């Protein structure tokens, strides 16, 4: 599986459900994630904050669901990266 990892989970957002993911700006290209540690998920809403980004991944809309994906690492796959140009 082509995966790379871009970015890694630092701390959990706002109860709001987010996820504090720092990673290259290419994410701003992508559209789903994978949760290295323990299944793949997707994105609904990001933006990088001052300094920092942070992911909502889908299903995540609680500290808790956001806690238990913190401190394990992002992963991509090129099939979605786009071409040459």
């Amino acid at each position: 599986m082509r995966l790379v990892e871009i970015g890694r989970f630092g701390a959990p957002y706002a109860l709001k459900g987010g996820l504090r993911f720092r990673g290259e700006p290419v994410v701003l290209h992508l559209e789903r994630v994978y949760v290295e540690g323990h299944g793949w998920r997707a994105i609904e809403d990001l933006y990088r904050v001052g300094e920092e980004l942070v992911v909502h991944l889908a299903g995540v809309t609680d500290r808790t669901l956001a806690e238990a994906l913190v401190g394990l690492r992002v992963y991509a796959e090129v099939a979605d990266l786009p071409p040459l140009e």
